[PDB]
């Protein structure tokens, strides 16, 4: 059969569910626990569904990670004693890239930015990342194509002047406070360019860059690299601009491994399989499958949906989820009906 | 042993609203409020047929051999098959009553005026009263007023236990009516008593509904409207905790349903006859939409209280919709961006 | 001596003051007392600023309309001793257009799109309209220069395609229900436009248009002369499309007059001095002043603007300012805190 | 009288500050993005016809060259004033100002900053001085329930009562600050949830008025004139707000090199200031008998978004809040400069 229809929707109870927990963990400091609720949260519903899934993106390698880690069967059709319950599209194989607390600091700390994110492809469709960090270059769909991750600063800033119709001085890029982001930062800056310093989640900030109202236009820099497939996985439905490029070269940033170099990783990276470490990869071909579905919901507020509110009598979340298949790209601002409401606000 | 309503029902009806609007939208301002309502039932059944469910209309276009599409027992769903025990599942197989209202209000749709959209609500089998056409009385107020606020109260009693029950003045009280003769006396009152008011040209959905959300300047809806457009409202309200009754009005002195020497006594008769053993009965929205689970789904046509209407724009369509869950205790409001041709531009809002 | 700067923001409680006023009366069945009280309210905000008006678009003639009529002065220093109280900015003779209830029967009825609204110039500065009809076309910025008023609605709505890049059926055109349009409109629906009929208000309409947003792009059809010239100012600030030319004749539409005769409008017109009757105004020639204001507030809720909210402890206005002089369109959201209210909604 | 036309003319003051200084955000400087924040309000405060002083501002006449400690603004200053200036304009004010509130937050291009001041007659604000000040700020339902004495346990038990909900379901404000730990330890331990911020704690105060900002109070120390700033908008909304300064280096240092306690006691009291450890009211920070309170965003926030430069303008969001008019007033301001064939309707 085909990736079932009902999956694009159904994911919006795993990330909002997975938000809701960690939220609760707002500002106390535990960055961890923030960490593990969500992904506590997010397992549990996704094996509530009737599908045949694989974690290809998740908490670590098998005997690193307990839950959700790389490799693990998700869904209830992946059980033996439940198959035959199962219909032929619910049957199909797929792989799935899951982020249950982007931003784990973020929520430690209640600021701005975090959120509780997926992605899923049929079997192979979506690029199976290693732990490495990624050059990233993000922009709107009226840039796609035009800018390049290989062009400087500089010149993308040029591009997208021309590509938004706008100036420079009317361009904001985000860009992670980071060390490693010292003079490319500086680049922006001297082009004429307004900035984002962000502390930590840069995939919001890839995703925001598609949307005409949240005045951000690009991402630039490295960040790490799962996170940058599954923000690839938007960007290929909202044809939205993403490149990536594995960095494995200790002096550009390092891991913190005592190991380290860039021998040492490059022979990791052969023996994961990859071939050429220095490809850089459109967006297409870090979200390759006929299918891509992507799911997000805030924990702390950002730039693309609110945070997790509580309130007396309930909960309110806001989702994005986006669907190849449906080819649609949904807001879904959810009241949680908890303890029967005296009052219900609209917004 | 039975199964239990699928969950995922609750989402699925987010697309059935979604393409009967849009359907119904590329009508607005053409003068033709059939074809405009008639696109809009087509485009509802085709989007129901395409789920794995098991349901059955009890709330309609009209009767079989009358209404073509979504006629009062019409099945809909893919499990309504014969062969549907070796493709659906337990809870799939469920079966299921829905109540109808692809378009509501269709001259609204038909003038591009305010507050027209698609609509459906759904229970177990036998869990939606299964209104005749006929007139209803209705109140609807807000969750504060739930129980405290009666249908055989006068608009005036009304009006001051609202205003105890919302914590404001009567004259910080906004009440919908529909602009008709039959409510000349009923409007008087409520003006008298101080009350701002809206009266609506059509669609008592919307302001039934309204009711429920702070934010929405719209407090309580009186008056008689449409019965079975009352049950899908009951249904929302009910997953809501809003107040809402509602009673038959089968009375032409009152109202006239344009029967010929239409009668009071002819109306009981047509009533008995469909087991409706007390047509002065008040029900409450709990009893109008009784079922173990309750779905309501929503989205708008033309732009309204609760719901933007539809936009096309170069690259796509874009639409609100509210589904309600009493399954999964939620209120959702779904703006979704239908990306048609690879928009350059996706606007945030 | 020129306009003072501080007239724009004066002009926010004027408008707020008049449409809270009117929005009392929202529903209560009474046209004339929800535009009575408007006019008064509007009126006496007036005649607290120091400024130096006359009106020459309002309620009537002096011995017909008490207030607001064609020729009354309005503001402090229209007085007698005012060089003695009024600086040289404060005495600058400007000209006031004044539409203190526009949609008397939404607000009587209690439905969308009414608003209290005017427009202010140097004296000169603003087409004293007579009491007539004008046949109007509005549409956005882009579109300005482009379509024309004496093209067709068919014509124009290729233009219209043209500049907004979009297609005919992603078009919104708004016509007053009106028999008159009987024909206009059943082309705009064989050219494959939508359409908005509605049953008062073109001036919300007419600047709808001018902003990304609404999705209204087009306004046609005839309406009243003086709510265009209001109209016009507003469109003029904002750089939309606004075009008007007066209808005095009865086979067209009627003023109610008895035995009304064009060639007896002719002499109407004339006697004001109005040499071409047949005349096209864009909206620089409709509002030509050296500086332009407008202010508008929502009464009942509309396409631009909020309605007058009455809750607990106080009111809620949504109000929208323009001017050519700061080159600003305001949006104004205003809190009337009247009962040292417990709860502040952010919104 | 205090004239009524000046709680509409600040919405430009705080506007064209803001505007100034969100052209510097992410540019990483932080005395710039002060700086031309400081000159555009100083500008614009000179066009209107008042009579002003400034009693909170950027130093002493000495150490800083604009809106400096007495500095007259106003056209209605002017020694010829009496010729040109109506009675309300010539009524002498005070007035607080903070042209760029959260300096690092605009350097770095991080929500929460803003270009803000208040207002009242001459003696309507105190005059703090560049001390530190513990605050309390709590929405109006909690105003007079909660106190500054009280331990943030308890405090937090009545704002659950008094806001009908639970402690879980608050979120309080607190700075991250060393001087902290404690405090935040103990709010965690309680139960409710937390925003910490880097900076920018006028905003933190005053979304706790506003229902819907998801933000219930404001706890710990920040700088003092920034809490009088706060202290002014929280009066004129019914807002609770209180303050106490700090003075001691033990609990926060203000890096004097012979900063001591007695040290600071001293300065305090040349300043006329008698009881160092008082509890200040709302009422009595902002103390006149009219108040006007305006902020514009510069970087995105709780309360006002941020100034946004697009092709063909400029938009703003300022609130505005006036004891006066007794209104609050947000204001969305397009900025047209050129002719922009497309306009936002948001
Ligand atoms: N043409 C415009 N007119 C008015 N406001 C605009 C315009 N473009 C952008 N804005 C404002 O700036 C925000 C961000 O725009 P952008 O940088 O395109 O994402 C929008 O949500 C609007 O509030
Ligand atoms: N306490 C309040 N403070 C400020 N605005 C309010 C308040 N209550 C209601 N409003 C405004 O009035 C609208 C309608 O409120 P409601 O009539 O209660 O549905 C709200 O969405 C707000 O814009
Ligand atoms: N490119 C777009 N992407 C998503 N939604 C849009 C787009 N253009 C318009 N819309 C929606 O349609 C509304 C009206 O657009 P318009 O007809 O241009 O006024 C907007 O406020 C959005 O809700
Ligand atoms: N009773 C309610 N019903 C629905 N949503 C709510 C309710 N109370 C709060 N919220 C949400 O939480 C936000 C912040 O509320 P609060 O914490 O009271 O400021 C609101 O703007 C809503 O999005
Ligand atoms: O912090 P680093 O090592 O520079 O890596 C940045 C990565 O960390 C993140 O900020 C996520 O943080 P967490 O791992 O704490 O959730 C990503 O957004 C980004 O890809
Ligand atoms: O117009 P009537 O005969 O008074 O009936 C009112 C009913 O019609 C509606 O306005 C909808 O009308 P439509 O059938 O034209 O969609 C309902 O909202 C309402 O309950
Ligand atoms: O109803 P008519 O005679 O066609 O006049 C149309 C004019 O009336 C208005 O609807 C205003 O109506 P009101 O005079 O009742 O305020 C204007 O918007 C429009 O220009
Ligand atoms: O940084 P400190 O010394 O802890 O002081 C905190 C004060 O600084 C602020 O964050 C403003 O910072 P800036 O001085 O950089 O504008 C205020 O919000 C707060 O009152
Ligand atoms: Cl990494
Ligand atoms: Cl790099
Ligand atoms: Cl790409
Ligand atoms: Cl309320
Ligand atoms: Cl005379
Ligand atoms: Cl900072
Ligand atoms: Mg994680
Ligand atoms: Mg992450
Ligand atoms: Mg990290
Ligand atoms: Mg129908
Ligand atoms: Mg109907
Ligand atoms: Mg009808
Ligand atoms: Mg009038
Ligand atoms: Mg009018
Ligand atoms: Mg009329
Ligand atoms: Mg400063
Ligand atoms: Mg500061
Ligand atoms: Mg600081």
């Amino acid at each position: 059969g085909s990736v079932d229809s009902t999956l694009g929707l159904e994911i919006i109870e795993v990330v909002e569910q997975a938000a809701i927990a960690s939220a609760k963990w707002m500002g106390k400091g535990e960055k961890n626990t923030a960490d593990q609720v969500a992904v506590e949260a997010m397992r549990e519903r996704m094996n509530k569904i009737h599908m045949r899934g694989r974690i290809v993106i998740g908490e670590g390698e098998r005997d690193d990670a307990p839950m959700l880690y790389i490799g693990e069967e998700v869904g209830i059709c992946t059980r033996e004693d439940a198959k035959s319950f199962c219909n032929p599209d619910e049957l199909v194989e797929i792989d799935i890239a899951v982020d249950p607390c982007e931003g784990t600091n973020l929520v430690a700390y209640g600021q701005n930015g975090s959120m509780a994110v997926l992605a899923i492809s049929e079997k192979g469709g979506l690029f199976a990342a290693p732990d490495f960090y990624m050059k990233k270059l993000a922009a709107p769909p009226a840039a796609k194509g035009h800018v390049d991750i290989d062009k400087s600063a500089t010149e993308n800033l040029k591009i997208l002047s021309d590509c938004l119709n706008r100036s420079i001085e009317e361009l904001v890029v985000v860009v992670m406070d980071r060390p490693r982001h010292k003079e490319l930062i500086q680049e922006i800056r001297n082009a004429g360019a307004r900035v984002r310093l962000i502390s930590d989640g840069d995939v919001s900030a890839a995703i925001s860059c598609a949307f005409s109202g949240t005045n951000i236009h690009a991402l630039m820099g490295i960040g790490a690299a799962p996170e940058g497939v599954i923000s690839a996985a938007a960007m290929r439905c909202l044809g939205g601009h993403f490149q990536g490029q594995l960095i494995y070269d200790p002096e550009v940033v390092k891991t913190g491994l005592i190991g380290e170099s860039r021998e040492g990783n490059l022979e990791r990276l052969a023996s994961m399989g990859i071939k050429n470490p220095d490809q850089v990869y459109n967006c297409e071909e870090l979200a390759c499958g006929e299918t891509v579905l992507f799911a997000a919901c805030g924990i702390t507020p950002g730039t693309l949906m609110e945070g997790v509110r509580f309130f007396h009598g309930g909960v309110r979340t806001q989702s994005l989820v986006i669907s190849s298949q449906s080819s649609t790209a949904r807001f879904v601002d959810t009241v949680h009906m908890k303890e029967s409401p005296k009052v219900i606000q609209l917004h």
